[PDB]
């Protein structure tokens, strides 16, 4: 669920608050369209596409589905006690959190004008 995703990010990128990723580029956050603006935005596009896939699973609501995961000692793990939906969503979030940590953050790309720049 989104609370868990926030915590994955807080755990893989403790140097930056999480709100830093909540409205970035064309894909991080509410946004979902256009040319990704940089590598971090690409991490968000993959994440967004991963959620759209998970939504194909019956009753599967990625923002809301509570899954089972752990973050400690630098490692994030989706646990084996996850159903198909939980496992899929947990995987999307884990991959995105890892991606976020490896991607440069560009202050210029925070809170861009989606309507004009993401067609
Ligand atoms: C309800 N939340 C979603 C749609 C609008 C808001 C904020 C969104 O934020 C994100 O999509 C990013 C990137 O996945 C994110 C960053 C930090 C916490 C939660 C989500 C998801
Ligand atoms: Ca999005």
């Amino acid at each position: 669920n989104l609370y868990q995703f926030k915590n994955m990010i807080q755990c893989t990128v403790p140097s930056r608050s999480w709100a830093d990723f909540a409205d970035y580029g064309c894909y991080c956050g509410k946004g979902g369209s256009g040319t990704p603006v940089d590598d971090l935005d690409r991490c968000c596009q993959t994440h967004d596409n991963c959620y759209n896939e998970a939504e194909n699973i019956s009753g599967c609501r990625p923002y809301f589905k509570t899954y089972s995961y752990e973050c400690t000692q630098g490692t994030l793990t989706c646990k084996g006690d996850n159903n198909a939906c939980a496992a899929s969503v947990c995987d999307c979030d884990r991959l995105a959190a890892i991606c976020f940590a490896g991607a440069p953050y560009n202050d210029a790309n925070y809170n861009i004008d989606l309507k004009a720049r993401c067609n």
